[PDB]
């Protein structure tokens, strides 16, 4: 639980009072203008190595729900692309809307998607996530857009346990989940230096945003929208519209992995 949230009185336009870096030089998310982004032939191939991923728990944290992973060894890692070295998967979570036309944090030519998946990784050269959070290259987030259409079979195990974590602070066992089932076919991406999109809004994230969205069904996203921001026995306030709007690009260049 925190004072910050996504409502009128505690939402993104308020965050700068407790977290002044909200008005910083490298905030996220941003609008990705596909006609300004530069193809970068020097980007190395992107390597998503999730075959040994060990999921642990699923948790409603009051601002999203997250699936956590064992990051005590190199089990599920991201390498290559714009990254130097090895980044370990810690958790994934989502952002979504009240209607299918909004929910994503990144936008593409101002287009908003129904939701956005964030797979959060930290740079093993800093030894733990707490230390990585203080570095300009400490974190890498793989962002994947969700559109409503056909169901995503690899999401259904998540959807089916959400009624066990309805309110803030609820958690459940979530072992043997394979995050490979959440990925689109293509790893074509855009990349730029940015920040966490929630407090503390730390400016230490390399963003990698895949061009290809995954499709999920209307029934799948409807189940996200039944979650609650509130803890058990407080007024019911649906967990919807837990996205930060696009921020000023300032002096940054978005690079593309593809022509
Ligand atoms: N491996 S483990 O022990 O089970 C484990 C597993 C995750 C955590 N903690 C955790 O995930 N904290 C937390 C909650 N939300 N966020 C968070 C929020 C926003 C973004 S976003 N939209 O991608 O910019 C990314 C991450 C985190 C977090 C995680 C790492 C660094 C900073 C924050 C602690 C322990
Ligand atoms: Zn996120």
């Amino acid at each position: 639980s925190h004072h910050w949230g996504y409502g009128k009185h505690n939402g993104p336009e308020h965050w700068h009072k407790d977290f002044p870096i909200a008005k910083g030089e490298r905030q996220s998310p941003v609008d990705i203008d596909t006609h300004t982004a530069k193809y970068d032939p020097s980007l190395k191939p992107l390597s998503v190595s999730y075959d040994q991923a060990t999921s642990l728990r699923i948790l409603n944290n009051g601002h999203s729900f997250q699936v956590t992973f064992d990051d005590s060894q190199d089990k599920a890692v991201l390498k290559g692309g714009p990254l130097d070295g090895t980044y370990r998967l810690l958790q994934f979570h989502f952002h979504w809307g009240s209607l299918d036309g909004q929910g994503s944090e990144h936008t593409v030519d101002k287009k908003k998607y129904a939701a956005e998946l964030h797979l959060v990784h930290w740079n093993t050269k800093y030894g733990d996530v707490d230390k990585a959070l203080q570095q300009p290259d400490g974190l890498a987030v793989l962002g994947i857009f969700l559109k409503v259409g056909s169901a995503k079979p690899g999401l259904q195990k998540v959807v089916d346990v959400l009624d066990s974590i309805k309110t803030e602070g609820k958690s459940a066992d979530f072992t043997n989940f394979d995050p490979r089932g959440l990925l689109p076919e293509s790893l074509d991406y855009w990349t730029y230096p940015g920040s966490l999109t929630t407090p503390p809004l730390a400016e230490g994230v390399t963003w990698i945003v895949l061009k290809e969205p995954i499709s999920v069904s209307s029934e799948q996203v409807l189940k996200f929208r039944k979650l609650n921001f509130n803890g058990e026995g407080e007024p019911e306030e649906l967990m919807v519209d837990n996205w930060r709007p696009a921020q000023p690009l300032k002096n940054r260049q978005i690079k593309a992995s593809f022509k």
